[PDB]
Parts: structure tokens; C-alpha cells; sequence
């Protein structure tokens, strides 16, 4: 891919954040907190899972951004609607106006409905994800295999604006407290 030209300087928007996510000072990177963040509570925040929005909106143009994923166990990436549902419980899907892939007991998997297999054979470090709003088109690379290609969701139907979407995952392991990090340009 030579789509690192379309990168875009993509930051965190805490009122978004479930409440026990802890973002960084530069908002560049988020990780789960062993308990409640002290924060009071909105209709913007994810209440079920350890979810955070961008706050870049997109509605047209090509973007590109990376995410350092070291040694976490799980975790979910990709866009979202604006409008996507924050309470309660619900399916990654693009019906439900997600375009992800994630990392879940030691397998990969891009968010349709039903959930599709990916083949990495180089786990990645660092993931690269593409949006082209006027093609319909979210993909993802991985950095630490050359940019090799994971996973294109194509034929979108966005219906909105988007926002970069992140999930830290759950740490009931002990395994999984490691952070999300938007990589410099
Ligand atoms: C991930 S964890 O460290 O096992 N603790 C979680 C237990 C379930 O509730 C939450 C999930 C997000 C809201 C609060 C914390």
C-alpha cells in the first residue's frame, strides 16, 4: 500500500470513553483502569465495553492512521457512525454501523456479521487502517509485515459521519492492560 500520504493527526474524545478508560495528557493513548475514572457519566459514553471514539469526524476525502497493538490480548479497531448506539449491548457489525476487526483468544477477526477468519501469519504490533468515503472502502494493514493487507470491507454504506473507533478489551486475564497508542506520522 502507498497510502501513508492520506495520514491524519487523529486524537481521543474522553466524554466518549467508557468511564474506566484512562487517555493519555496528549489524548494519543487510552488503556483500561482498574476501576471507575471519577468521571461523571453522559449519553455519549460506552457503558458495556472499554470503548472510545476519535474526535476527527469524517464525511469525505481518503484518511490513513496507525495504532500500536503491543502485547495486548484483545482488543477491537476500525470506524464508526457517529450515531452508533453507546448503551448497553450490541453486535460490531455494519449493520450496526461498524467497520472493525479485532484480536480475541488468539485469533483474528473483521467484524461482519457473521464474523469473518483472518489468515495473519505475523502477528501485528502496529495496524494501519484506510477509509475512502466516496469508494465505500475501510482497510487494513499490518505494519510490522511489510503493510500487508488484512482485511478490505468494501461496498460500505456509511450513512453518516465517521469517527475512528477503539475497543482496549476487557482484562480479566491480567494479560490485557497494555494501551492503545496512535503512532506519530
Ligand atoms: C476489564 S476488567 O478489568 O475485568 N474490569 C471490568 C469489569 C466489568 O465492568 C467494567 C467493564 C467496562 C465498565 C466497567 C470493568
Amino acid at each position: 500500500h502507498h497510502h501513508h500520504h492520506h495520514m491524519v493527526h487523529i486524537t481521543l474524545d474522553r466524554n466518549t470513553a467508557n468511564s474506566w478508560l484512562i487517555i493519555s495528557k496528549d489524548r494519543r493513548q487510552v488503556r483500561m483502569g482498574d476501576t471507575h475514572q471519577n468521571v461523571s457519566d453522559n449519553k455519549e459514553r460506552f457503558s458495556n465495553y472499554p470503548m472510545v471514539l476519535g474526535a476527527q469526524r469524517f464525511s469525505s476525502g481518503k484518511m490513513y492512521w496507525e495504532v500500536d497493538v503491543t502485547q495486548k490480548e484483545a482488543w477491537d479497531l476500525g470506524v464508526c457512525r457517529d450515531s452508533v448506539q453507546r448503551k448497553g449491548q450490541f453486535s460490531l457489525s455494519p449493520e450496526n454501523g461498524f467497520w472493525t476487526i479485532w484480536l480475541w483468544q488468539d485469533s483474528y477477526e473483521a467484524g461482519t456479521s457473521p464474523q469473518t477468519t483472518l489468515h495473519i501469519q505475523v502477528p501485528p504490533c502496529q495496524i494501519g487502517i484506510f477509509v475512502d468515503y466516496e469508494a465505500g472502502v475501510v482497510s487494513f494493514y499490518n505494519i510490522t509485515d511489510h503493510g500487508s493487507l488484512i482485511y478490505t470491507f468494501s461496498e460500505c454504506v456509511f450513512a453518516g459521519p465517521l469517527r475512528p473507533f477503539f475497543n482496549v478489551g476487557f482484562n480479566y486475564s491480567g494479560g490485557n492492560a497494555a494501551p492503545l497508542k496512535l503512532c506519530p506520522l
